[PDB]
C-alpha cells in the first residue's frame, strides 16, 4: 500500500503495521542544510512505538518509544554520517515482532527491541526544517515482498 | 530517479526521458468520482510528446501529441473501464525509442508511434477533479530495472 | 513462473508466451572461452518464432525464424561486442504484439518484428560449448511486474 | 550473485554471507511426495551455522548448529504444515548479525539465534528424494535491494 506521508502530518495505515510488516520510505530530495527530522510509528491510542530522531546536527540518530503520556525510555543511538544517499534518502523499517529493524541507504541495520506490545496505526512525519521532501513515498506491506536479482 | 508530481503541475527531469527510459507513476487514492486527468511528457521546448487524457465519463483513454503552439494529431484511444487498480492505480510509460508503451494496471499495452523526435524534459499532470492524488508517486529508470520473480 | 533450461533442452511453459509475457533469463556463469550459443522461443507446433545466435567467433548475434520443417529467412543481425556482464550475465525477451523485444546486460534494446502469428510454448537453450551455465533461471511473466524503485 | 545449487552437492560463496546477507532460494518444483530435504549455511571451515531438516514424514522443520567433527546441538523445530507454495516454492535467510530469519511461503518468520560466530561461506543442500528442484536457484545479496512497491 502506497502512501503520501506530508511533513508536520501523518497517514493512517490501511491495517495496522505488526509482525512481518515492512514500510519503505522514500524522499525525492535531499536537504543538506535541513535540521532534526522525526518519523513516528503511533499506536491507535498514540502511543509512541518507535521514535526515529534524525540529528545531522549532533550527527545522530536517536531511537525510543513512551505511551502518549508517558516518558521517552533509554535512548539507543548511531551515527548520522553515511547512512544516507541523496538525491533521493531512504529509510526501511520491518517488525520482526520482538524488535523493529530500521534501514538507511549506507551501513549497517538498527535494531530496536519493542517496548510497547501494540501495532501501529499510523505513521508521523515532523520536521521544522526538514532533511527530506514533503510528501515522502511510503509502501507499506504485509510481508517481504519478492526480490530482484539486485 | 523519484518524483512526486503535484496535480496541475509538473516536475523537471534530472536527465531527460529518452529510448529504453521507464517512468513509474503511481497514486496513493482512486477518486471513483473524478473527473478528466492529464499527463503530458514535455521537450525542453514544451511540446507535447505524449498527452495522455483519462476520460471516465467518456470512458476512453486519449494519446495524442502537437508541438508547444501546434495542433493535436489523429487520436488514439482504448476503453477505460477496467484499466485502473485501486486503491493504487499506476501508470507505467516505457519509450522504446520508435515508439512509447503505455500499460495501465490491467488490460494489454498500448503502443504509441513517436510523432516528435525529441526526448522529455518534464512530465505534467493536469486535473480540476483529478481521478489520483496529488502529488503521484514518479519512478523513472534509465533502463529497465532487476525484475522479481513476481 | 521460474523454469530451469538445461543446456542442449528445453522448457515447457505452463503458460503461452504471448502479448505482454517477459522472460528474464539469468546465468550463474560466463564462460569467457564459450562458443556460439543459442536459445529458441519455439511454438507448441516447434515453429522457431525467435531464434538467437550468439557467436563470439564471428562477433555477431543473429536474430531469426523459420518453420518447423522450413528454411530460415532473412538474418538480423548486429555486433555481439561485449553484450554480457559477467559473472551473471542475463537476456530478457519481452513479446510486445507485434515485434519481441530483447536486452541483454549492455547495448541497446533489440527489436524483432514477428514472422510467425503463434505463442511460444517452449524455450530452447543449445551450445556445444555454452558462453552461460546449465541450466539458466528462467522467469517468466505474464505481465510486466510491479518495479523497484532501483 | 546468482548461483545454481545442485542437490546433494553445494556452492561456495564470492562473499562471506553476513549480517545484511539476504539468501533467497528458489525451486522451479514442488515434488509432492519428496522425503526429508535439507539446507546448511556452512562456515570456510566446514561448522554447520545453520542446519534446516524439512521433514514431510515427521511433518517438522528441524533448525540446528554444529562444528565439523561436533555433534547436533539442541533442536529447534516447528511443524512443517504447508509451509511452500507449489509449483516454485521459496525459502528466503537473511542475516540479522545475533540471529538468523528464516521465511517460507506461508506461516510466520523463524528466528535462529547464531550458535558460532563465523561467516558462512558455503551453502549445501542434501536430499535422496528432493522436495525440489535440482539445481534451486540462489540469489546472495550483501544487502536487502531496494523492493517494488509490490
Ligand atoms: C545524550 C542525551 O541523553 N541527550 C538527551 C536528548 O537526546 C533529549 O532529546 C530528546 O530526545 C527524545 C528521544 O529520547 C526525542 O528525540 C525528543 O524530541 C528530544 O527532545 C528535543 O531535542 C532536544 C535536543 C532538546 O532540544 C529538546 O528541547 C527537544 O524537545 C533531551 C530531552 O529529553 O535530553 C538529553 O539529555
Ligand atoms: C472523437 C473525437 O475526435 N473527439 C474529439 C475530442 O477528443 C477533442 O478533445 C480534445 O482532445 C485532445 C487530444 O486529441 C485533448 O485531450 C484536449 O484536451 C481535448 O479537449 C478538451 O476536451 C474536450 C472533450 C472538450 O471539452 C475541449 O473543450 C477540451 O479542451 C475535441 C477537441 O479537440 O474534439 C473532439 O472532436
Ligand atoms: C553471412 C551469412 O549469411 N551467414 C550464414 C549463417 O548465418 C548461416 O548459419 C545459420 O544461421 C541460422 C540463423 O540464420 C542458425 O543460427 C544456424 O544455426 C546457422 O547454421 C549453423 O552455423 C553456421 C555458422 C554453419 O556452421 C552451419 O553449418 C550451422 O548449421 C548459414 C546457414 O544458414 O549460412 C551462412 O551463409
Ligand atoms: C525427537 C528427536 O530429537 N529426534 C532426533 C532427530 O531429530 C535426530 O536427527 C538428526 O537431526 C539433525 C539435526 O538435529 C540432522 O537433521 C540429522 O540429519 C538427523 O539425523 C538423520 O535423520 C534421523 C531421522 C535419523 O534417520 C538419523 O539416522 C539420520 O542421521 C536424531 C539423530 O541426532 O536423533 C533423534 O532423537
Amino acid at each position: 500500500m502506497l502512501y503520501h506521508l506530508f511533513v508536520n502530518n501523518q497517514v493512517k495505515l490501511q491495517n495496522d503495521f505488526k509482525p512481518e510488516s515492512v514500510a519503505a520510505i522514500r524522499s525525492s530530495a535531499f536537504n543538506s542544510k535541513g535540521g532534526t527530522t522525526v518519523f513516528n510509528f503511533l499506536s491507535a491510542g498514540e502511543n509512541i512505538l518507535l521514535h526515529i530522531s534524525i540529528r545531522p546536527g549532533e550527527n545522530v540518530i536517536v531511537f525510543n518509544s513512551r505511551l502518549k503520556n508517558g516518558a521517552w525510555g533509554p535512548e539507543e543511538r548511531i551515527p548520522y554520517a553515511e547512512k544516507f544517499r541523496p538525491p533521493n534518502p531512504s529509510i526501511t523499517v520491518i517488525d520482526h515482532g520482538d524488535r523493529f529493524q530500521i534501514r538507511f541507504d549506507y551501513g549497517t541495520s538498527i535494531y530496536y527491541n519493542k517496548r510497547i506490545k501494540e501495532n501501529a496505526a499510523a505513521i508521523a512525519y515532523n520536521a521544522e526544517n526538514s532533511l527530506f521532501s514533503s510528501p515522502v513515498t511510503v509502501d507499506v506491506h504485509g510481508l517481504l515482498p519478492p526480490l530482484p536479482p539486485a
